């Protein structure tokens, strides 16, 4: 064709065209004003109409990199607000595009958005339109990475949301727990994608490849493996282009994916149906999170293939890239019970294993054992998952937490106390959100899940690197991260930070703050109780933290709180350094 971005704007439509541009915008322009985005995206949506009725017209060939990345640089107070994308500005593309990704911000620390429903109905109710609008902008600049059309999706739930609640007479009490429950589908999906966009950045398109095609045969076991090959090629360039800033680009394609899903999914999955019985937006997010489909009765033995046969090495050599990746699609639909990473490992020592066994005297032999290998590294994650179950179980959330930020604080101490409690808690609700499943389903939710969160701190890592310990972990191998991390005990070259009481001094501001943002404080002197004496037992560490907590619930509890404060906080101080040795 002549010109893209009126193919776009056609196929797309209106709505959706402009929901995207938007999302794009505030993603690479993190701190501008809603309503200037908004006119940004009206002046390209305005060119793309133009160009759709004549696409001739001057202009209307250059590429979208080309049109977005001219439009960016038009922005007002540039070089000010934007010091670091306004040198990007002098380069032509596709150098300008690679310079605006490198100055993506991970952590850019806005206000956290709390709902206000009576002001929030009442600016719903005016212009519905802004307001959706606003919602992307907001969550989008908070989440620079965030999947273009998966925000689309949730802004719809948004509108729901709101469309239900406003009529209602108490609209704080429909609201809020649908809006902490979307919520927490914003931070989990925000997650997954950065995991995505950061396996390109880090490991390449190969392991991009390998980890979805582990992932999508545990979800369709009944696919064969040309069927998974050709949604993960198609998968992974959508995804690519997601994360390579193409939004127009990255939705084309996730539609003609659901598109091609829908058509075939008698020869997929059946659990497919619901999916595909739906309009476009809903039809590819359900299919995103679809449900894994029973085991085929007919999966076929595999040691004769991968073990028995004599000819197996001449295979490895002859076909490398397809023998392994029918090994990794067969193991994988065979195992919904297995992490993703954990397959990727199992994968990775079959590759190992044909590799010393080749070079050897006698490879068949050697090889005929190589499904054993995969014995121990199975036994791993499953006993870390059981005992940390057992410990959750046991404990409840907020005390998990508390051991995780201790696990982590000292494997990592020169890491920013916010950054640990954050990753320490977010560790720890993997605990609320897994431990509770069926049994076979803990694994695979307790890892993938591990993996979300360690990807989030190699992520802040990678902006304030402190620690070399965590640079190897984040950037050696991405399947082997998770036991990485585990592996990595109290850093012994670490010099305990220096004492300062007022880092342990409690006042009365803690004591009308909700309950999340109470137990954040505390965990914040938890995780510098630990910097301060790093060897202290982590039952040491419990005890210590207890006597803060009844400090903080009897001066709360005072008639006089900042007096209780202030004669009883200096004395527990003093003390806690004693019984920290
Ligand atoms: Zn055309
Ligand atoms: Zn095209
Ligand atoms: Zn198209
Ligand atoms: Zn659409
Ligand atoms: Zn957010
Ligand atoms: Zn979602
Ligand atoms: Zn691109
Ligand atoms: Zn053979
Ligand atoms: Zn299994
Ligand atoms: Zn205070």
């Amino acid at each position: 064709h002549k010109s893209e971005i009126a193919h776009r704007f056609n196929d797309l439509g209106e709505k959706h065209f402009k929901g995207l541009v938007l999302v794009a915008f505030s993603q690479y322009l993190q701190q501008c004003p809603f309503e200037d985005h908004v006119k940004l995206v009206n002046e390209v949506t305005e060119f793309a109409k133009k160009c759709a009725a004549d696409e001739s017209a001057e202009n209307c060939d250059k590429s979208l990199h080309t049109l977005f990345g001219d439009k960016l640089c038009t922005v007002a107070t540039l070089r000010a607000t934007y010091g670091e994308l306004a040198d990007c500005c002098e380069k032509q593309e596709p150098e300008r595009n690679e310079c605006f990704l490198t100055h993506k911000d991970d952590h850019p620390n806005l206000p956290k958005l709390k709902p206000e429903p009576d002001a929030q109905c009442a600016a719903f109710q005016e212009d519905p339109d802004k307001f959706l609008g606003k919602y992307l902008y907001e969550v989008a600049r908070r989440h620079p990475y965030f999947y273009g059309p998966e925000l689309l999706f949730h802004a719809e739930e948004y509108k729901a949301d709101f469309t239900e609640c406003c009529p209602a007479d108490d609209k704080l009490a429909c609201l809020i727990p649908k809006l902490d429950a979307l919520k927490e589908r914003i931070l989990l999906s925000s997650a997954k994608e950065r995991l995505k966009c950061s396996s390109f950045q880090n490991f390449g398109e190969r392991a991009v490849k390998a980890w979805s095609v582990a992932r999508l045969s545990q979800k369709f076991p009944k696919a064969d493996f040309a069927e998974v090959s050709k949604i993960v090629t198609d998968l992974t360039k959508v995804h690519k282009e997601c994360c390579h800033g193409d939004l127009l680009e990255c939705a084309d394609d996730r539609a003609d994916l659901a598109k091609y899903i829908c058509e075939h999914q008698d020869s997929i999955s059946g659990k497919l149906k619901a999916c595909c019985d739906k309009p476009l937006l809903q039809k590819s997010h359900c299919i995103a999170e679809v449900k894994e489909d029973d085991l085929p009765s007919d999966l076929p033995a595999l040691a004769a293939d991968f073990a028995e046969d004599k000819e197996i090495c001449k295979h490895y050599k002859d076909a490398k890239d397809v023998f392994l990746g029918t090994f990794l699609y067969e193991y994988s639909r065979r195992h919904p019970d297995y992490s993703v990473s954990l397959l990727l490992r199992i994968a990775k020592t079959y590759e190992a294993t044909l590799e010393k066994c080749c070079a050897e005297a006698d490879p068949p032999a050697c090889y005929r054992t190589v499904f054993d290998q995969f014995t121990p590294l199975v036994e791993e994650p499953k006993s870390l998952v059981k005992k940390n179950c057992d410990l959750f179980e046991e404990v409840g959330e907020y005390d998990f937490q508390n051991a995780l930020i201790v696990r982590y604080t000292k494997k990592a101490p020169q890491v920013s106390t916010p950054t640990l409690v954050e990753i320490g808690r977010t560790l720890g609700k993997v605990g609320s959100r897994c431990c509770k499943l069926p049994e076979s389903e803990r694994l695979p939710c307790s890892e993938n899940h591990l993996a979300l969160a360690l990807n989030r701190l190699c992520v802040l890592h990678e902006k304030t690197p402190v620690s070399e310990k965590i640079t190897k972990c984040c950037t050696d191998s991405l399947a082997e991260r998770r036991p990485c991390f585990s592996a990595l005990e109290l850093d012994e070259g670490y010099v305990p930070k220096e004492f300062k009481a007022e880092t342990f001094t409690f006042h009365a501001d803690i004591c009308t703050l909700p309950e999340d943002e109470k137990q954040i404080k505390k965990q914040s002197a938890l995780a510098e109780l630990v910097k301060h004496k790093p060897k202290a037992t982590k039952e040491q560490l419990k005890t210590v933290l207890g006597n803060f907590s009844a400090f903080v619930a009897k001066c709360c509890g005072a008639e006089d709180k900042e007096a209780c404060f202030a004669e009883e906080g200096p004395k527990l101080v003093a003390s806690s350094q004693l019984a920290l040795a």
